[PDB]
């Protein structure tokens, strides 16, 4: 109801971060992702409804919370930097003679991830200072919940790092920052994006402060990452709080919204719920939208799925939620998702009688792979016992 409570975040900064070959064909990872969803945003009305925000650069300090000092230095400072930086630090960037050649020739940590020599530093700490600055708005309550568009994308960069497209994970830095604020704070971590998010999987899995749940294309370890299995559930203090909703069982039948739908009534919600979170974050990747074709997922998760499950999301943590922009490329299928999240950001409820397509069971592979959530989970949770 209250006007305004709702943020978007997003700024032109973060357009900057391409590869210097400027050939967005074998680069799908393009600024062209957040651009045509900002506009999406204002051709359909929805910006006006938001406290719109351009967000901010991460500070050293906060990068430092979930990654190493030499991660940080290597990845969030420019050479020459204003920077005050110790003599030892500079000769340590110094016997980094390292890069990496890409096939087109310009820069990269690895073949995928890319690097800009001008604008990559700037873009990654831009994406995880805007998701850390939408966060700590919405644990003031000074907004309700937010929607953060933003590139590069974050959770598979782990304490040292940087691989499949992402350098800072953007969403475990906020989470560490929103922890920081408000003492003994219990944050949950949901991962829709097709691949599993071994980087937030890590920073947190020895922590029952931060209970993690990631959806993803499993099948056996032969999807990118190869990270995620059921099994893992965290460890130490954290043994309970990692759920990989790791599924199996390949392309074949369709995996989508029944499937989905599923996983939340079954698993996500009710684990959600049992654990009562302070605040939710979303790793909103949209690779597991209809669109992607094999190689970068074989999914048919539609636009308003996603935005049903960030309707459902809502009714946890007082409502206090944050999207944060991850993976997914088709530019239509990111667009379609982006709207229906806002939307359902805003306090429009989706009707599940709506679609037929929705009267469909589960396939057998996804029960499958609930069955293995249930039996791994029932010794940690309520809500998954017997
Ligand atoms: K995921
Ligand atoms: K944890
Ligand atoms: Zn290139
Ligand atoms: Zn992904």
């Amino acid at each position: 109801t209250l006007p305004f409570t709702t943020g978007l975040i997003y700024d032109s900064v973060m357009l900057k971060h391409q590869c210097s070959c400027g050939d967005n064909s074998r680069h799908p990872e393009h600024a062209g992702r957040i651009q045509s969803i900002w506009s999406r945003l204002q051709e359909r009305g929805l910006r006006s409804q938001c406290e719109c925000l351009r967000g901010r650069k991460a500070s050293l300090e906060e990068l430092q919370s979930v990654h190493s000092e030499r991660h940080v230095l290597l990845y969030g400072t420019n050479p020459l930097s204003r920077l005050k930086l110790d003599n030892g630090k500079l000769a340590g960037l110094l016997a980094q003679r390292m890069f990496v050649m890409l096939p087109c020739g310009g820069v990269g940590v690895d073949t995928d991830t890319i690097w800009n020599e001008l604008h990559s530093s700037n873009a990654a700490r831009w994406a995880a200072g805007s998701v850390t600055d939408l966060a700590f708005k919405v644990a003031s309550r000074e907004l309700k919940n937010g929607f953060a568009v933003v590139r590069p994308p974050g959770h598979h960069a782990d304490h040292s790092t940087a691989m499949g497209f992402c350098f800072f994970n953007s969403v475990a830095i906020a989470c560490r920052q929103l922890q920081q604020q408000s003492k003994a704070s219990k944050i949950l971590i949901v991962d829709w994006d097709v691949h599993h998010g071994n980087g937030t999987q890590q920073t947190f899995y020895q922590d029952p402060s931060v209970l993690y749940i990631s959806l993803h294309r499993h099948d056996d370890g032969n999807f990118f990452p190869g990270s995620g299995a059921v099994d893992e559930v965290g460890a130490g203090s954290g043994e309970g709080f990692n759920v990989n909703v790791a599924w199996a069982g390949g392309l074949d039948p369709p995996m989508g919204d029944p499937e989905y739908l599923a996983a939340f009534r079954i698993v996500v919600m009710p684990i959600a719920r049992e654990f009562s979170p302070d605040l939710v974050l979303v790793s909103a990747g949209f690779d597991a939208a209809e669109g992607h074709p094999a190689p970068l997922g074989g999914y048919h998760v539609s636009a308003k799925c996603f935005g049903y499950m960030t309707q459902q999301l809502m009714n946890l943590a007082g409502g206090a939620v944050v999207l944060a922009l991850e993976g997914g490329h088709d530019l239509t299928a990111i667009c379609d998702a982006s709207e229906a999240c806002v939307a359902a950001l805003l306090g429009n409820r989706v009707d599940p009688l709506s679609e037929e397509g929705w009267k469909q069971k589960p396939n057998l592979n996804a029960i499958r792979s609930l069955e293995a959530v249930i039996r791994v989970h029932s010794k940690y949770w309520g809500c998954m016992q017997r």
